[PDB]
C-alpha cells in the first residue's frame, strides 16, 4: 500500500512500492482532470500507458512507469535515429493509435514528449489530459476546439471551424515519423504564411528535413502530410504502405 516518492520525472514523480519495490508514476495535480481520469478508465493496451487508479486527497493519478523515458530523447538532433528503430516505434505508435480510435478516443497531442518507452523499449502513448471522445454509440462527433502543439498540429485545425478527429492524429504521427527520421521538425506550423510548409506543398524535397529521408519512408510521408484531411491516407492504408512493410536492419 505504501509508495516512496523516489524522484521527480516530469508534476510527475516515480513511486517505488515500499514492499514490492514496483515502480509507478504519480501525476500530481492541485485544483479537465475529471475527464482525464474517465478516459484512463477505458484504456487497456500494451502501447498505451496503463492506468492503475486515483486518490482524491490535490489529485493523484497512478500510471505505468516507463524506464525508457520519452522517445524525444532517442532522437539525435539533426540526425534522427536508425531507420529500423524508427519503423519499429512507428509500428507501435500505429497499434496504439488504432486502439484508441477503435474505442472512439483521440489523444489530440501526439509528439515525442508524450511517447514513452518501457524497459524493453516498447512505445506507450501518454497523457490524456487533452484527449476527448470523438465516437460514442457509433456516432462520430466533429471537433472544434484547438488543441495540441503547433509543429505537430494538422492544417485543418488552423483553417476550419470543425474537423474529423482521426486525420488529426494521423498527421501528428507523420510529423513524429519525420522527427525520428531527420532529427528535425519541418515547420513551425502548417500554414501558408510559413515558408517551410509552402515548400513541402510545392514538393521541394531536395530541402531539409526531406533530403535526409530515404525514398520509401518519404513516399509514406507524402501520403500522410496531405493538406486535405479527406485526401489524407488513413491508418488501415498506412498498414499497406511499402516502407511500413519493409523488413529492416
Ligand atoms: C518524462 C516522463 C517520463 C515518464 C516515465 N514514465 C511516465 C509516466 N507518465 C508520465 C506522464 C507525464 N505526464 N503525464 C504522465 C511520464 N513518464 N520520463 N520522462
Amino acid at each position: 500500500e505504501d509508495w516512496d516518492l523516489v524522484q521527480t520525472l516530469g508534476e510527475v514523480q516515480l513511486a517505488v512500492n515500499r514492499v514490492t519495490e514496483e515502480a509507478v508514476a504519480v501525476k500530481i495535480v492541485d485544483m479537465n482532470i475529471k475527464k482525464e481520469i474517465c478516459i484512463n478508465k477505458m484504456l487497456n493496451h500494451e502501447n498505451v500507458v496503463k492506468f492503475y487508479g486515483h486518490r482524491r486527497e490535490i489529485q493523484y493519478l497512478f500510471l505505468e512507469y516507463c524506464s525508457g523515458g520519452e522517445l524525444f530523447d532517442r532522437i539525435e538532433p539533426d540526425i534522427g535515429m536508425p531507420e529500423p528503430d524508427a519503423q519499429r516505434f512507428f509500428h507501435q505508435l500505429m497499434a496504439g493509435v488504432v486502439y484508441l480510435h477503435g474505442i472512439g478516443i483521440t489523444h489530440r497531442d501526439i509528439k515525442p514528449e508524450n511517447l514513452l518507452l518501457d524497459e524493453r523499449d516498447n512505445l506507450k502513448i501518454s497523457d490524456f489530459g487533452l484527449a476527448t471522445v470523438f465516437r460514442y454509440n457509433n456516432r462520430e462527433r466533429l471537433l472544434n476546439k484547438m488543441c495540441g502543439t503547433l509543429p505537430y498540429v494538422a492544417p485543418e485545425l488552423l483553417k476550419r471551424r470543425e474537423f474529423h478527429a482521426e486525420p488529426v492524429d494521423v498527421w501528428s504521427c507523420g510529423i513524429v515519423l519525420t522527427a525520428m527520421l531527420a532529427g528535425e521538425l519541418p515547420w513551425d506550423q502548417p500554414s501558408d504564411s510559413c515558408q517551410e510548409y509552402s515548400d513541402w506543398k510545392e514538393k521541394k524535397t531536395y530541402l531539409n528535413p526531406w533530403k535526409k529521408i530515404d525514398s520509401a519512408p518519404l513516399a509514406l510521408l507524402h501520403k500522410i502530410l496531405v493538406e486535405n484531411p479527406s485526401a489524407r491516407i488513413t491508418i488501415p492504408d498506412i498498414k499497406k504502405d511499402r516502407w511500413y512493410n519493409k523488413p529492416l536492419k
